[PDB]
């Protein structure tokens, strides 16, 4: 009774201590595990985010509210200008304009020992976009900026004449983001942007972090473009289902008309306001792989001019911190681990498997 | 002589090349190795550090030193006010008060397209703490701050009347830290804090890093609560054995009386001063697992009022960088490595071990 | 035919599926792979970068250009002063001086509850260096700075008398770097430096990152000292090969004379200007292992004085990020993987190899 019974016991022990661990290794593979590798990549040419600069929100704007109060309207019912033959929705939104046509931007990438800074005026020029904050100015910042030392920046200058006639602005909402995601400019500039003064010139410094997520089956990516498409589609469709008025405001894509009547424009504005606060929760689409983080510090550097808005965005660090999460347990790893845990507990190794198969086939 | 001698040589070689490497694998396990994995966790609700705001140290107060110089005392012998019927120890700390009773704090977490910033006035309100710097104001900042965009901050406002009668302050000592560690507020605020001006409103921006240490046998954690308990107990006990006067000052826990006499209050104050400089070296307790680093940038944003202290702490980055060091060589790993290095050099694998055991038992 | 052929096929299959994977493992070792491990090391004593503070470039000096315009020359031909008996090249470069002899630096490392800040005036004092920007001041910052709280900084003060006689400066070029690399001071201060105002006292905060590269055969290091020697030798030799004038300017090492004539000094200046822009590309030597990154934030703190230049550099974070890339595939790893992949597909394990060797030797 001793010999073969003990052999059976000691062989089933090994079989069950190998099958359990093979199941654990294959059960640790179905649940995609991800580990983050971080790197500091030195950039020769940096990818400038494309800036949107806005006035403060309509009620906080110092220029828009001036006309609104001059027409008998208050900082609340500013959408009451629409029920007026001389004021349509576009006109009311051209009132918030604080950026004269002389707005421009240049790239200062490098410095000379003789000349000074290297000025490159001919690059992506700003254009006028309509945003929940009003009529804003969008800076495409499309071409890559060659990194030459800490004095590698972009200067946005609006040289308008402050010939005192009417009250003029006090601060601007800056927003750094990516391109063709036309909901970042037109919906989320008044939420994600920095409210900074334009009384005197100011400077930013942007460091870049890049978080890359794994497109694993239990948490799928979409890519920035599809994420923006989904987010904007949800934002607009929810705004329409919530306002229950088939029309739109200047910050929305021209799907349908502008309803030049205050009552159903207030509905659209309120629906936008209460739909853009919570769309990360209520939108059924998922994390971008590439998430770009713009660590924006403020620089007390030396340059003063006599112009309305003098903005500088510095890119003085070419080392981008990239944190990428990757599948730490592949199929090759799983198969090798099964082979090791089965050859450590049984000793049969593929070749023995082939020999056994040949014996079975005789 | 050739055959079995060569067999013996070639088997002892394998045995000694396997035993040495198994010893090295088990000798690399006793010395706990730790590897750091870093992650960037996106926070939906951020954990504000609970701020302590102090006046500058007694001799640098522009208010305390005023009365001290008005009483015939100088900013040095300021503890000589205590040998007077009208001045106790607590009155001297009450003289450093620069925060009127109207001090308050609110949470601005989000922004509207219509209303503007979302104001939440009812949160953890400041209370009066006694510190080595004088009578300070402590922001409990307990409730988590829901993160809406970059414009997620807490505003601390002290709207007192600057009706010019006496000279009024110029700077304040800010200190961001954690809760119930009542030595951070009352001992180390004048050491670890930022000395910033209150001439005009200022804004802070806090990014969070979290360093997690492994509680390995040769470098044990204590956890933040136990660390604070040990540090405060050591600080106070050392202060007492160094001052050799059985009494305490307003910043100390009420273990015993206040010794209302300048001679032994100066001893306590000097002992505190020279004991809080070097307590990391002289305290026999160990690194917290969670070390919370508050990268505090200064944020030239747009908001000015007409109040004495108008401070803003911004939380514009929800991505917390967590660097956790973990045991990179576990017992499962050790056993698997021993099995691999012994099955690679001998070929015997558990199952063969059980077979040999059965053969020995017959 | 049947069973012999099947055995042949099933053994060649294992042999060719093991040889291919062993080749892939050895082909994954020749191409040195590197993985980055990141740590946050807490420093007790921090390593200050040794600062070079310069006036703005010659044509942007408001003092140098003053004398240049006062001598009938303009701020374009400032090198025409050399064609004058009273002006040599050294004198023309002593004109850019904006730092009186009273320039000094001290280390404020800690704070007292009684005294205040711990002032250590006797440290590495600044010395007068010649740089492409003019006559600059170099702060050796040699001794390590004991880190005591966030109020651990170095104050550089130039207490000169502003007795209004001639126009006085308004900006300075700061540059944080390492030591004995005498091309950082003398060539690249006007390129890598921050141009900051000296109208009122300002403060920097430096956080250190350290990127360590692996000295792999396909991308070798040189070490900071050899890298600096290579860069400076290339810069100077290229400047001479491009100017085609055998002479040098004050910022150059005293290899040969100063050629006090405007025509062949302008050539040297222009060659320097157009050679230091692009020397990373054109220099045939490679990345330092240790790359030190000085994340410089601007710090709005409270310390104002009545002196010309009052600079503070704060070191409020002792936790240094260190990202080291290491060879993730060593020879031990390669050999162990080969042994595992041939013991998993064949079952031969070293000892079997010795047995086969003995059998062959008989």
């Amino acid at each position: 009774r001793w010999q073969r019974a003990l052999w059976f016991a000691g062989v089933v022990f090994c079989f069950g201590i190998s099958a359990h661990q093979i199941a654990m290794h294959v059960l640790d593979y179905l649940s995609e595990p991800v580990a983050v590798r971080i790197d500091f990549v030195a950039q020769n040419e940096l990818r400038i985010p494309e800036i949107t600069v806005c006035p403060r929100i309509f009620q906080q704007n110092t220029i828009f509210t001036d006309m609104v109060e001059k027409q008998g309207i208050d900082k609340m019912k500013f959408l009451d200008l629409i029920d007026r033959p001389e004021y349509d929705i576009m006109a009311v939104w051209n009132l918030s304009r604080i950026f004269s046509d002389n707005v421009s931007c240049s790239a200062h990438e490098g410095s000379s020992i003789i000349s000074g800074s290297y000025v490159d005026p001919n690059m992506s020029q700003p254009h006028l976009v309509y945003t929940t904050s009003g009529q804003c100015i969008n800076i495409p910042a499309s071409r890559p900026l060659i990194y030459r030392g800490v004095n590698t920046f972009v200067r946005i200058t609006d040289s308008q004449p402050r010939n005192l006639d009417e009250v003029r602005p006090e601060a601007i909402q800056i927003y750094f983001h990516e391109h063709h995601h036309a909901h970042l400019s037109r919906y989320l500039t008044g939420l994600r942007g920095y409210i900074v003064p334009i009384a005197n010139p100011f400077a930013f410094s942007i460091r870049f972090t890049q978080i890359n997520y794994a497109n694993r089956t239990d948490s799928p990516c979409v890519d920035s473009e599809e994420y923006a498409a989904c987010v904007e589609d949800f934002i607009e469709q929810r705004i329409y289902e919530k306002a229950q008025v088939q029309c739109r405001l200047p910050y929305m894509r021209p799907k349908l008309p502008l309803c030049s009547t205050p009552t159903d424009a207030r509905k659209i504005f309120v629906a936008t306001d209460d739909v853009i606060q919570n769309f990360e929760k209520e939108s059924s689409c998922k994390r971008k792989c590439e998430e770009n983080l713009y660590i924006v510090e403020f620089m007390h550097l030396f340059e003063r001019s006599n112009i309305s808005i003098d903005m500088s965005v510095y890119f003085a660090y070419n080392y981008i911190q990239v944190a990428t999460e990757y599948l730490t347990y592949t199929l090759r790893g799983l198969l090798s681990d099964i082979g090791g845990v089965l050859g450590l507990f049984l000793g049969i190794c593929i070749l023995s498997v082939i020999e056994v198969f040949e014996v079975v086939i005789f």
